[PDB]
């Protein structure tokens, strides 16, 4: 007796135990006091845009002709922003890309979006996430009519087990996701881990006759330390698209700005191209916004504060170690992956906020075991949460 | 078959004739020079945005917290956003909205995806249009699994040829589209002509056991001269879904903003809100850009100048009637619809491409033997046009 479409109200209706999470710490935080609550479950950018966006958007609103900057740019975005986009990878990457390999969206939802829609030929089709992962990939598969493969989760090192791979791929397997930095781990995949990875699809794709393709999801690139290289895959795989946003780089969330690249070499550029402007069509974008595309132009290149997020994770590392937790060092992004104290992640997720830390079981992520600890939090509340870590070590550890 | 979707292949290679109509433009401009091209072809806002907009976004920038500023909003869009447009309304209309009866998109062709993806729940569903119309509705429909039935255009009065659509209404029928004031005709329907649809729904919607939806896409609402009215759809039809964005009120095409209105009137409003939720998210939006949303709680009823529009209507209007073409005298939007000098329009349009004359056959917007004549153009191109319009004239009266 449902007069809307069911999948969409469940979609709409749906709970996010994280954002509950996050509503639950500011009643706590009524209660208790701010300074006693210890927030580390929504994954927000904590640190503020380099100030070349408040400045140049301020120049644009200023110089640049009103109808002009207001107005609609191609439904691909203006040629001088992919053009800018283009040789800025060139000169990091040593790629060769022109503007016409970019195709400007708004944020990396609607460039994964535009990814699964374009590939997305049959309802048996199949894209693969390597375990832990961002669970919203099953929303965004699902949503282009295919369906979400997991390969079982690399706790060792938290690269890929490429035999668990292996054996998930298969004759419906459309492309696998990879997110580099990642969350939630914090994970950054290495040349030869990049390298093992494509040798293997591109195998699998000959044996396939059809391209397995690589969905790159890089918001974090940037978001990476100790001179921890984050290999550009375009280089090691032909059929590679990427997907970005400024969203870390510049601590622009909510503006949704982004891209999704398309190189020459992927098996047809000029096809593929076509269905990624016809499924950015299709899901009802008509071009990324104007303002923030001509903002761009002139802030290649530039990010936040990154040592900021270096020096929270060094802090929650050092501290949580020190306690007894078996922290996963992360290279990337601003996620910790911690051991959990009991096998049940969600029962020791309850335990920690008995002492008001909230951090996330990792089971949703497909790391049962495990929880997630977001560090863009304030660096002051991670020395003050230390007493309350050390409290949740001891029920366990008596 | 093909290694994409060959649908959204489709979508993305193949141009459309307004676009490709002023492509030849362009190249036309290369050869004769821009002085002796008249292009009426694209439709695109021409007047500046108001002051306040722009003023705005440097306050924004200057004033507001960066981290806030830049940031993720909830789904639906930051509640001071939305409280500010239901008073807004209410204000101006006599209703009785809040907040949670908006939903912030990122343009009306995001708010237009979202209602038809979410009402849509089989394949064989059937949104209606009221010819002449806008080709793109065709593309939201198919993009959300439904099928779009097109009603023959009232070619007197351009209001709505009942009898037609009462016809074509069945078991299928999940909406009727609207889009007054519209894009091609420029009629404004009149308060009996929504009565008369409002009360043709009721009785319909009981008829197959389940409500029939208005959908009223409404971004040209304040391009409406002479005083004439606009009545707001919810007010006469409980199931109302208001479409709007600020692309020609404000004149910011280029910067999606927009929103979905749903009533509490409506059938279910949890049920029908949970599920635009859902579709926002299905489709790859996670919520309209932060600093727009931030900047349209300042520019409530803002327009810019309407009055420039409306003097470019009256200078065409008045110098095509002249020459003795049939024109439709608009009450709203920027186009102007003319008939054709010949029952085959695009043989007119033809004859007309002869003389530099660019103007778009109506054939597309589902109304053959009419052209669609923007308006949003310099008011010195429109009287220069003046001896190539008289001339493709003279070609059909010897
Ligand atoms: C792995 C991953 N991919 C994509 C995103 C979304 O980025 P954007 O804000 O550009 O949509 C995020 C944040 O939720 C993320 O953590
Ligand atoms: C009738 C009609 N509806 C919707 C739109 C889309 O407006 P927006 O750019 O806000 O998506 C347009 C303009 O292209 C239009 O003419
Ligand atoms: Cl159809």
């Amino acid at each position: 007796g449902m007069v809307v479409n069911e999948s969409m109200y469940q979609l709409g209706s749906v709970r996010s135990a994280i954002r509950e999470l996050f509503e639950y710490g500011k009643k706590r935080a009524a209660i208790v006091g701010k300074e006693n609550v210890y927030d580390f479950s929504i994954g927000n950018p904590s640190i503020p845009a380099p100030q070349i966006v408040n400045d140049t958007i301020k120049e644009l609103v200023t110089d640049y002709d009103s109808v002009a900057l207001h107005g609609y740019t191609s439904a691909q975005g203006d040629v001088e922003t992919r053009a800018a986009i283009a040789e800025f990878l060139n000169n990091t990457h040593g790629t060769h890309f022109n503007a016409d390999n970019l195709y400007m969206t708004m944020g990396a939802a609607a460039s994964l979006s535009i990814c699964f829609r374009a590939l997305t030929s049959d309802a048996y089709d199949e894209f693969i996430t390597i375990a832990p992962y961002f669970p919203e990939y099953k929303v965004f598969v699902n949503a282009a009519g295919a369906r979400l493969v997991e390969v079982p989760a690399d706790t060792e090192h938290f690269q890929i087990d490429f035999d668990a791979l292996e054996e998930r791929i298969n004759a419906h397997t459309r492309g696998v996701i990879i997110n580099s930095p990642n969350n939630p781990s914090g994970t950054v995949y290495s040349e030869e881990t990049i390298k093992k990875l494509s040798d293997l699809l591109e195998k699998k794709s000959k044996e396939i006759g059809r391209p397995i393709f690589i969905i790159a999801d890089e918001p974090y690139r940037e978001i990476v330390y100790d001179g921890i290289k984050v290999p550009f895959v375009t280089k090691y795989y032909d059929n590679t698209l990427v997907c970005y946003s400024y969203s870390k780089s510049l601590s622009l969330p909510g503006e949704r700005i982004g891209y999704v690249l398309v190189p020459d070499e992927v098996y047809d550029k000029a096809e593929l191209y076509a269905a990624v402007c016809g499924a950015g069509r299709a899901l009802g974008y008509v071009c990324a916004p104007s303002l923030f595309q001509k903002m761009i132009v002139k802030c290649q290149g530039a990010t936040g504060d990154i040592n900021a997020y270096k020096e929270n994770r060094d802090l929650l590392y050092e501290g949580l170690t020190r306690i007894g937790y078996h922290c996963f060092k992360p290279d990337g992004a601003f996620y910790m992956f911690v051991k959990a104290l009991e096998d049940d992640s969600n029962a020791f997720c309850e335990k920690a906020k008995e002492e008001d830390v909230l951090i996330v079981a990792a089971d949703g992520f497909g790391c049962p075991g495990w929880v997630r600890i977001s560090y863009c939090v304030d660096r002051e509340m991670i020395k003050h949460s230390m007493p309350a870590f050390e409290k949740i070590y001891k029920k366990y550890n008596k």
